[PDB]
This record gives structure tokens, C-alpha cells and sequence, in this order.
DNA sequence: CGGCATACG
DNA sequence: CGTAT
DNA sequence: GCCG
């Protein structure tokens, strides 16, 4: 079992679902307390289990797996022995965990804002609605739309949204293209937002594109919220039988020279990309981001024409998006 | 022990 | 500070 | 929390 998640296939569904979910609770709780190192370790340990070819049934099967030390091994041991891990259950029922989860799920609220509100004694969404002068406009939109944004987005929703984005993109810049990214490109059947990447085959033609797209969507009455650039974090009005619902949509523009890097980055998963960037820098001495891959010795950028190019230039076996679900 | 991904709004 | 993979 |  390789030590980096980008060195091994990780499918969307797997054979250790309960064990990985428990470790991911501890990762999330670590993040709520600002412990980024422990969050990473628990996420990595969870991801190792997702990559295994069969269920873990005995503690000895963890021997030699990367990212399993005393703490993660004890969690697994308790789940195998008793079906429950007391630490995990203690986190789950705690007022701190439940409130930080509720608050950080709000669009416009991060861990730092949630933690401050918690320390002020706030606990519920209606607590927040009672003092709206404290909220940013983004937080107001996140709170107004919270119920809809909590409802899973389905594949049929994605197909509808892609058509309306393509229509607006086509008037904004003929020849521009729209690619579905994020979790839906990795094969998810449900999600909580939809991610799109926009480019144009002629380098430079994509400059200034996103304002033109957003204005056209807003004039069609489809935008319930946006920040007004190359990234837009929107709330869309999606038609529903007899009504509609609010959906989070992210629109990203990249020049075609950078498209493979942006596609790779925005397809994720989040942990896959962190691990890939860590692998690039620490094992290969190259600096990876959503714009390119830089050789800091020669001071040169690697031209890529495809995701396959990028995996080759990092010495990694290619993984399709469906196997990047770290 | 240091390190833990890297960006944009 | 928030957002994203 | 775990790795090199
Ligand atoms: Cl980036
Ligand atoms: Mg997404
Ligand atoms: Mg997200
Ligand atoms: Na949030
Ligand atoms: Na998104």
C-alpha cells in the first residue's frame, strides 16, 4: 500500500465504509479545533481503507498500512470488537461538534466564524437570524437558502444546469466550452454543489469571460446570489416541477494552456489534490497548482496537453477521475 | 524534530 | 475573513 | 496523528 493517495486507485464505493466514516468524524472534529495535522492524518487513514480490496476484519490486517498508528488502530479495533468506538460516539453527540457542523455548513461561515459564534453562546440557525446586523451579505444568503442547499443535488439537476450554463457561455463567447468537474466528474450520483470549468480553444479569448457569463445568467433570472474574476461561487435557481430550488454552482475559467491543470485540480478529490501536490514537491521537487507545474531548478513550466501528460511528468500511473476518490 | 497544498474573492 | 478541489 |  503506497503512502500517498495519488499512488493508488480509490473508488467511490468500497469495502470499509463504516471504518472510514468513523475516522472521518475524528478528522472533521480535529478541524473544528484547528488541528490541521491531526485532520490530515485521520483523512489519510480513512483514505487507505477506501483503497483496500476487501473488508478489514481483524486488527492484524492494519499492520504495515501507512497512516495507522496507535490512535487510528485503536478506533478500528473498537469498531471491530464492539461495533462502536466510544471516542467517535462522544464526538458525535457533543454540543460542540453538532453546533460547529451546523454553523460551518452555512455558505459564508467557516471554522473561525463558527467558533466565535459558539463561544458567544450561539447554537441554532434561528439564533443567527435574530441578529442579522452581525451577518455578511454572503452569510445572509447562505442562511436564507440553507434548507435548499442541504438537499442533495441529483444527476438530473446537473444535466439541466449544464444546459443553461452552456447557453449563457455560448452568447458570452462563441466557441467556449463547459466541462463538468468536481465530485460529479468522479462519478458521484448526488452532491451538494455542481462544479464547471470553462475555456476556449484560442488562447487569450477567455479573458474577461466570467463577467459576461454572469450578467447573462443574471438577466435570465437564474442567479439568486453571487459575489458581484476567474472563479464565481453562485446560488442558482433550478426549476423543479411546479416550483424551483436553490443550488450551489461554481464556475471557473482557465486559459486553454492551463486547462489540464485546472481540470485536474477541480476534479479532486480535495485529499487527492493535497496528496498530489505534496508528492510533486517532496518526491519530485516540482511545484503543482491549478495553473501549472513548475521546475524551480530550471525555472520552467511543464506544458501539458492532457491530464495523462501531468501524471506522466510526475512519474505516476494514470488514474481516471473515478479512481481519485481519496 | 519539521512538515502537513495551494490557490482566488 | 470567506470560497474551491 | 503520523512519517521521514
Ligand atoms: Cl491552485
Ligand atoms: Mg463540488
Ligand atoms: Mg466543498
Ligand atoms: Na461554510
Ligand atoms: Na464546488
Amino acid at each position: 500500500m503506497p503512502a500517498y493517495a495519488c499512488q493508488r486507485p480509490t473508488p467511490l464505493t468500497h469495502h470499509n465504509t463504516g471504518l472510514s466514516e468513523a475516522l472521518e468524524i475524528l478528522a472533521e472534529a480535529a478541524g473544528f479545533e484547528g488541528s490541521e495535522g491531526r485532520l490530515l492524518t485521520f483523512c489519510r487513514a480513512a483514505s487507505v481503507l477506501k483503497a483496500l480490496p476487501s473488508p478489514v476484519t481483524t486488527l492484524s490486517q492494519l499492520q504495515g498500512l501507512p497512516h495507522f498508528g496507535e490512535h487510528s488502530s485503536r478506533v478500528v479495533q473498537e469498531l471491530l470488537e464492539h461495533g462502536v468506538c466510544e471516542e467517535v460516539e462522544r464526538v458525535r453527540r457533543s454540543e460542540r461538534y453538532q453546533t460547529m457542523k451546523l454553523f460551518t455548513q452555512i455558505f459564508g461561515v467557516g471554522v473561525k466564524t463558527a467558533d466565535r459564534w459558539y463561544r458567544e453562546g450561539l447554537r441554532t440557525l434561528d439564533d443567527l437570524r435574530e441578529q442579522p446586523q452581525k451577518l455578511t451579505q454572503q452569510q445572509k444568503a447562505g442562511l436564507q437558502h440553507h434548507q435548499d442547499l442541504s438537499t442533495p443535488v441529483l444527476r438530473s439537476d446537473v444535466d439541466a444546469l449544464q444546459q443553461v450554463v452552456e447557453e449563457a457561455v455560448g452568447q458570452a463567447l462563441p466557441g467556449a466550452t463547459v466541462t463538468l468537474t468536481g465530485g460529479f466528474r468522479r462519478g458521484k450520483l448526488q452532491g451538494h454543489d455542481v462544479d464547471f470549468l470553462i475555456t476556449h480553444p484560442k488562447e487569450g479569448q477567455e479573458a474577461g469571460l466570467l463577467p459576461r457569463v454572469m450578467c447573462r445568467l443574471q438577466d435570465q433570472g437564474l442567479i439568486l446570489y453571487h459575489q458581484h474574476f476567474e472563479r464565481s461561487f453562485c446560488i442558482f435557481r433550478l426549476p423543479q416541477p411546479g416550483s424551483w430550488k436553490a443550488v450551489r454552482v461554481d464556475l471557473v475559467v482557465a486559459p486553454v494552456s492551463q486547462f489540464p491543470f485546472a481540470l485536474l485540480a477541480w476534479t479532486g478529490s480535495k485529499l487527492f489534490q493535497r496528496e498530489l501536490r505534496r508528492f510533486s514537491r517532496k518526491e519530485k521537487g516540482l511545484w503543482l497548482n491549478s495553473h501549472g507545474l513548475f521546475d524551480p531548478e530550471q525555472k520552467t513550466f511543464f506544458q501539458a496537453a492532457s491530464e495523462e501528460d501531468i501524471f506522466r511528468h510526475l512519474g505516476l500511473e494514470y488514474l481516471p477521475p473515478e479512481q481519485r476518490n481519496a
